[PDB]
């Protein structure tokens, strides 16, 4: 077992050990391998060409840029299911993931994606299930970013921002997405038939973007929905005057620190904010923010007059 790590049958892991470099002697024979939480600033090149039996790679919280990323050239193997390059530096797209079309697990988190958005990067990942973006300083605009990702399941999005404040159709061949985190990406408009083609949805995470209006049409053919967060927004009205309901399927509705107008020119939405209340969670943090008069004051404990 190489150095300052711990071996059990294939697997290496050598997390928290404040690390500067690879540690040496990794057997051939490792298939998974995890270098977590150390002080790695840079790989020499080809430093994994002899780890060809590798699985899972986890290079998580580091100090690592990819001038290029991601090959089987990088990385040695090309029977990689599991790819974690998140918390790390500047990761520039020059390759396609080519010789990595087994991934099934995709995580760059907080680590500063270039080269991705204007493509479409993931296009021979028919197998990938998970994918995490979040905080990638990602400015969503070509359409086709995620064209390719036919069996994605997760999608983590969260900390970017779109062209326009707006999201486009983006999500229509990723049928089998049961999750979506578009928290904190700056959006303020939606396309009404983004989100139609996701059937299998179950968690739509839309909290802290920048949204004045909620409505029920785009979540209509959302018939596995379970969970729908609209928390830190700027939610006070609606774009249809007549507000169906949720799919049937919903359970949860959060709606939390919203900056709700409690005056009369607002008394609708109001109310079908109240007949909402079997769906909200902590009704107690749903306060209104103007008039001065009612500022802070819960919105189902308000009875609006005009
Ligand atoms: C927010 O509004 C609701 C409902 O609004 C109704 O309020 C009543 C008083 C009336 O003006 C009507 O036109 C409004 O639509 C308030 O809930 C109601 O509270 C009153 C007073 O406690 C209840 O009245 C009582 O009714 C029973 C018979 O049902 C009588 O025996 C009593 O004498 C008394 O009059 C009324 O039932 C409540 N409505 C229901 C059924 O939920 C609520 O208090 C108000 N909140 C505030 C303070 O803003
Ligand atoms: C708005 O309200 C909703 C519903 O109450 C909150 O959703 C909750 O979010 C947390 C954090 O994502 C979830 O916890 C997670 O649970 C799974 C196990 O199911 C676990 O694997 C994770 O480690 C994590 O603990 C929680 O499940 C979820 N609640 C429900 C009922 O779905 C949401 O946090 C609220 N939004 C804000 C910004 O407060
Ligand atoms: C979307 O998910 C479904 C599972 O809900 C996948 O359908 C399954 O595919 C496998 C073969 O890999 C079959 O053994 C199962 O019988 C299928 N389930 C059923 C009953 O439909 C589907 O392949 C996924 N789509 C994509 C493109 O990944
Ligand atoms: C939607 O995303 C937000 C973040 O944008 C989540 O809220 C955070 O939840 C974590 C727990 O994992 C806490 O550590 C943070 O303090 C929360 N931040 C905020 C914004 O208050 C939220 O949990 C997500 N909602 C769902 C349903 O998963």
């Amino acid at each position: 077992c190489p150095s300052r790590c711990s071996c059990s049958g294939t697997e290496i892991r050598c997390n928290s050990k404040g690390l500067t470099s690879v540690p040496t002697g990794i057997p051939s024979s490792a298939t998974r391998l995890e270098l977590e939480s150390n002080k790695l600033q840079s790989l020499p090149h080809g430093v994994f060409d002899k780890l060809t039996q590798l699985t899972k790679l986890s290079l998580s919280s580091n100090g690592l840029s990819f001038k290029g990323c991601c090959s089987q050239s990088d990385f040695g193997t090309t029977s990689l299911k599991y790819l974690d390059l998140s918390f790390n530096g500047v990761i520039t797209m020059s390759s396609n993931f080519l010789g990595l079309e087994q991934l099934e697990h995709l995580d760059f988190q907080h680590s500063n994606l270039k080269q991705m958005s204007e493509f479409s990067v993931f296009l021979s990942l028919r197998n990938l299930i998970y994918l995490d973006i979040s905080h990638t300083h990602t400015r969503v605009a070509f359409n086709g970013i995620f064209n390719g990702l036919s069996s994605l399941e997760v999608l983590k999005m969260a900390g970017n921002s779109f062209q326009e404040n707006f999201l486009p159709d983006i999500f229509t061949e990723l049928r089998n997405l049961t999750f979506l985190d578009l928290s904190q990406c700056q959006l303020e408009q939606l396309s009404p038939t983004a989100f139609n083609s996701l059937s299998s949805l179950q968690v739509l995470n839309m909290s802290h973007n920048n949204f004045f209006s909620l409505d029920t049409f785009p979540y209509k053919c959302l018939n596995s929905l379970q969970v729908l967060d609209y928390s830190l927004n700027h939610i006070m009205t609606s774009k249809k005057q007549e507000l169906q309901h949720f799919p049937s399927s919903l359970a949860f509705l959060n709606l939390t620190q919203n900056d709700f107008a409690c005056t009369c020119e607002h008394q609708s939405f109001l109310q079908w904010i109240k007949d909402q209340r079997q769906l909200l969670v902590e009704v107690e943090r749903m306060e209104c923010a103007t008039p001065s008069d009612k500022q802070g004051m819960p919105v189902l404990s308000l009875n609006i007059t005009c």
